[PDB]
């Protein structure tokens, strides 16, 4: 019920306690999802499920500045499914985001970018049917 690419603003930025929730559906042929949090044209965090890889599913998360990516961190543990709907969580905490997926924990990635209160835009984009983007404190 929402378009995809999609944008939410996150109005002052980013802080601790900050629980964003994505709701939708993997296509059928998925080649990968994508979550951009945003900095200006700068990506803090990349969060990056890719179901071809060399024939392997694997999240690459990862840090884009002044259009140059970062270090990568990759990992194998990968609980999207084609053509299923899924829930993303990502909490933002103190010293990095924690992501969550189908009330699971997934992983953590520690801040690189540090002025939490300029990252003000999500991205959404990817082979997705998108249903919500909210976001609470909790």
């Amino acid at each position: 019920m929402l378009i995809v690419p999609y944008n939410l603003p996150l109005p002052g930025g980013v802080v601790p306690r900050m629980l964003i929730t994505i709701l939708g559906t993997v296509k059928p042929n998925a080649n990968r999802i994508a979550l951009d949090f945003q900095r200006g044209n700068d990506v803090a965090f990349h969060f990056n499920p890719r179901f071809n890889e060399n024939n392997r599913r694997v999240i690459v998360c990862n840090t884009k500045l002044d259009n140059n990516w970062g270090r990568e961190e990759r990992q194998s543990v990968f609980p999207f499914e084609s053509g299923k709907p899924f829930k993303i969580q990502v909490l933002v905490e103190p010293d990095h985001f924690k992501v969550a997926v189908n009330d699971a924990h997934l992983l953590q990635y520690n801040h690189r970018v540090k002025k939490l209160n300029e990252i003000s835009k999500l991205g959404i984009s990817g082979d997705i049917d998108l249903t919500s983007a909210s976001y609470t404190m909790i």
